[PDB]
Parts: C-alpha cells; structure tokens; sequence
C-alpha cells in the first residue's frame, strides 16, 4: 500500500509473510552445513569462504535476472525465449565463472590455503554458471505465473543460490578433501 | 544494451565490471572470517548459521530498500522525509528481528545446539535491526549522491549487510563464548 500512511505494525503485517517463508526456505542451509560437519571440523577455513562463494552467485544471478525482466518488459524478450536464452546464458555464465574464479583462487593462494584451491575454484565456477542460469529462467517462471519480480525476484534468487551454492561447494569440498 | 542481439561475449565484457567489483569488496568477509577464527575453532556449530544469519538480513534489507525506492519514485516521500522512515523503521525492524528470531532459534534447537541459542537469537534481532535500516536509508543516500538508488541498491544491500551481519554475529558470539 501507501508507505506515507501506514504504521510501524501495519509495515510489519505487510512484510512479515514473505520473510518467515523466505527464512523457512533459508532454514535448509544449516540442515546442508551440518550434514557436513566432518569436513567442515577437519578443515576451518572451509568456513571462510561460504560468504563470498554464495554471495558471489547472488550477484551473478539477480544481475541475470535484471537483464532479463527488462528485455520481457520491454518485448525484447517473450516467454517463448527461455530456451534460447538459456543456451546463450550457459555460455556467459562460464566466461563469468571463469573470471571471477580467477581472482578468488587468488585470494584463496594469499591467505595460504593450498588445499582449498581447487576447491574454491572449481566451485565458484560452478556456482556463478548455475546461479546465472536461475537468475535468467526465474523471470520467465514468475512471469507465466503471473508473478511480478519486483519485490520477490532478488530474494527468491538469493535464497536459491545460497542453498544451491552450498550444496556445491561443500560436495566440492567433501570429493576432493575427504575422498 | 539490447538482449537479443548481444552475444555471449558481449555480454560477458558489459557484466564482468560490475561482478569483479563485488567480489573483490566481498573478499573482505573472507578476512573478517579469519580474524574470528578462535570461535569457529571452539564451536563448529557457529559456522552452520552464518548463511541463514546474512542471507535474513539481505532479504530484510532488500525489502524495506524496495519499498523505499518505490516511494521516492512515485513522489510518495520527500528526500527529506529520511529522517520520519528512520524512527519508523526501527520499530519496523524491531518486530520483524523478534519474529524470524523467535523462528531460527526454533532451529537452532532442532538441529541440536542449545549452545548456540542466545548467540544467534540475539544476532539476528540485532542483524535484521541493522539491515533495515541500511535498506531504508541507502535510496536516501544514493538519490542525494545523485545516484539512482534502483540501478544499484540490491548489489550494496547484499554486501553491507554480510559484511555488518557478519560483524555482529561473530562478535556476540566472541562475548559469550570465550
Ligand atoms: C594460482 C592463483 C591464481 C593467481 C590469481 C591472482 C589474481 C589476484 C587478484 C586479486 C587477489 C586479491 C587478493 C587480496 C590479497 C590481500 C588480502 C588481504
Ligand atoms: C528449471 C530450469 C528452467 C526453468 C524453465 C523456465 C520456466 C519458465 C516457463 C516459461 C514459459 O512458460 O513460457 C512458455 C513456454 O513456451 C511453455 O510454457
Ligand atoms: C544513516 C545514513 C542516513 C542517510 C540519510 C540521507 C539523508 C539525505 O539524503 O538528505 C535528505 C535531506 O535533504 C536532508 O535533510
Ligand atoms: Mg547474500
């Protein structure tokens, strides 16, 4: 409603849905990190790069998705074309991947942490090419299902990444750490 | 910039700036970690909220920022009107800290670590508190930097409130348990 004329408790009744569902959903991350709470002890610095790696696929995809809620608004872009943008998008997730990679495996080398190099590395890859694509895919689904994106796409990619971005990294981590 | 005649290289040059920006000032959290490491080392557990403790406070962020933005851009408030959403908005944040906290600390005890129930029930009432305000003030910030606040404001909210999330969450945890 109308910002100018609505209370503290009235703000409050209109927000409060959507974050207890969006914390409910970001629930299952401590589920995920605890399930791999033996890697995590035998490594700490593990722990270190959970920020950034998931931050990092955020940004990536809620930067994708604002690309592609302007194209479909403008008719650049209908609902038709989520196949050809995500063959084009998996292409531009990589390159991103790639890059951006580059520098946190740099990071990762000067804080001396020669065993996570391939871990942080290979992650991030794969973090910041499948949160793209979720980030490209999810304007077309909340368009069809009649969904506007302003006020729910960034979280919903945010949660999604996070939870995704996890389960990557840390079965990442678990393969080339403790197999 | 139009979409569908830019190609995946094109794209990927007019994209890499602004994500190369973000996870170099992102890598700050990486160091933040690290000079806490005396509490993740003595209780394993602290690191299996971090995501959930930021991830709230982004989304708590984002949501006041939204509505902010949207109020500055249909003439609903006045540049000058900061200073009324302020004192609204700790009240707002207030109540919504105590309701996602009251639900975390239900998990908390789900997953097991009763340790662990002041520490992240206080940080995130404390978390959401903080990120609210950073969400409601921030369009204020931009539009008088001469900076539209809804071409930039989702990025920023996102890392200032994982690097301030992070800040509190470590510290009330350095306070009661070491
Ligand atoms: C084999 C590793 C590949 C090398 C890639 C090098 C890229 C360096 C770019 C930024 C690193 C920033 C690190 C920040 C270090 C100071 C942090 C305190
Ligand atoms: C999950 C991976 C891709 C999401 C698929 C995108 C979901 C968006 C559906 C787009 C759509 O409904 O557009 C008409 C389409 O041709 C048929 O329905
Ligand atoms: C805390 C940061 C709050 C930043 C608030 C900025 C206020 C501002 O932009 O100025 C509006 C008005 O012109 C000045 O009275
Ligand atoms: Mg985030």
């Amino acid at each position: 409603l109308v910002y100018s004329e609505a209370g503290p408790v009235a703000l409050w009744l209109a927000r409060v849905r959507w974050l207890v569902i969006l914390i409910l959903t970001g629930m299952v991350t401590s589920s995920i990190l605890q399930g791999f709470e033996s890697v995590l002890e035998a490594v700490t610095a593990l722990a270190f790069y959970v920020p950034v790696l998931l931050g990092t696929g955020g940004n990536t995809g809620n930067q994708s998705a604002t690309l592609i809620i302007r194209a479909l608004a403008t008719r650049d872009l209908d609902l038709r074309d989520w196949r050809r943008v995500f063959l084009k998008e998996m292409g531009v997730g990589l390159l991103l991947g790639l890059t951006l990679s580059f520098l946190l495996v740099g990071k990762v080398y000067w804080d001396g942490h020669p065993l996570l190099l391939p871990v942080v590395g290979v992650s991030l890859v794969l973090i910041v090419f499948f949160a793209n694509l979720v980030g490209a895919m999810l304007p077309f689904l909340l368009r069809r299902l009649g969904v506007d994106p302003a006020l729910v796409s960034n979280p919903l990619v945010a949660t999604l990444s996070d939870v995704t971005g996890l389960l990557i990294y840390l079965s990442v981590a678990r393969l080339l750490l403790e197999a």
